[PDB]
DNA sequence: GTTGAGCGT
């Protein structure tokens, strides 16, 4: 497994917020929410880590509708 | 108090 980038996320979508929405589909390591580090203000991407192998290429292959937007699930570069 | 292609100290 390897970690997915999550592309579209609501500004206002925290790291609680993942984790419910992707534990839906598999048992999530870690999630992340990256912020500008002086205002907190979310930058509308982020991180996910699932344990099993399988619980990735599903969320890897489909679109996610996250908190009214949809989101996509990449490998980084 | 804003936005929507954005890739991580």
């Amino acid at each position: 497994t390897s970690d997915l980038i999550v592309l579209g996320l609501p500004w206002k979508t925290t790291e609680q917020d993942l984790k419910e929405y992707f534990s839906t589909f598999g048992e999530v390591l870690m999630v992340q929410v990256k912020k500008d580090l002086k205002t907190g203000h979310s930058k509308g991407f982020g991180f996910v880590r699932f344990t099993e192998y399988e619980t990735q290429v599903k969320v890897m292959s489909q679109r996610h509708m996250i908190d009214g937007r949809w989101c996509d699930c990449k490998l980084p570069n």
